[PDB]
């Protein structure tokens, strides 16, 4: 089938995350800024190591068909959900087991990602299965998939 628009702006909408600078590549320093503020702590020849798995033309960073090609293929690693729950750990900062849009703010703004309000409900309501306008572990675990 086809891509909707709205599945080309979620695609879109998570490459941003990590071209910080906006110039459409994402290199490991960028990964390595997005890893760091989830609780990981990869050494450059790591990083290096996860680009060359998706970087299928050898420039040494991810393009967005190269971000798409990733998506496609399910990877997962060994640790996959000890890294989730790490990775949620760090989102919810109040330990009541909610991502508030706050919570979900607080991680932007020290990634340095700059969202206006709207872009932050709006990924609050794509995770938000059951409709209590916060995140819990398994929807949070569901968006990975
Ligand atoms: Cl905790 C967790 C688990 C799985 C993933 C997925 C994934 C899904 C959607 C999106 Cl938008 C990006 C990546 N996944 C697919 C491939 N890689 C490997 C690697 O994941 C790095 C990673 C590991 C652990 C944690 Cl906590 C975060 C990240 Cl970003 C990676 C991610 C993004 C880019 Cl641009 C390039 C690479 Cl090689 C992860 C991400 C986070
Ligand atoms: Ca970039
Ligand atoms: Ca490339
Ligand atoms: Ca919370
Ligand atoms: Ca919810």
């Amino acid at each position: 089938d086809q891509l909707t628009e709205e599945q080309i702006a979620e695609f879109k909408e998570a490459f941003s995350l990590f071209d910080k600078d906006g110039d459409g590549t994402i290199t490991t320093k960028e990964l390595g800024t997005v890893m760091r503020s989830l609780g990981q702590n990869p050494t450059e020849a790591e990083l290096q190591d996860m680009i060359n798995e998706v970087d299928a033309d050898g420039n040494g960073t991810i393009d967005f068909p190269e971000f798409l090609t990733m998506m496609a293929r399910k990877m997962k690693d060994t640790d996959s959900e000890e890294e989730i729950r790490e990775a949620f750990r760090v989102f919810d900062k109040d330990g009541n087991g909610y991502i508030s849009a706050a919570e979900l703010r607080h991680v932007m703004t020290n990634l340095g990602e700059k969202l206006t309000d709207e872009e932050v409900d709006e990924m609050i309501r794509e995770a938000d299965i059951d409709g209590d306008g916060q995140v819990n572990y398994e929807e949070f675990v569901q968006m990975m998939t």
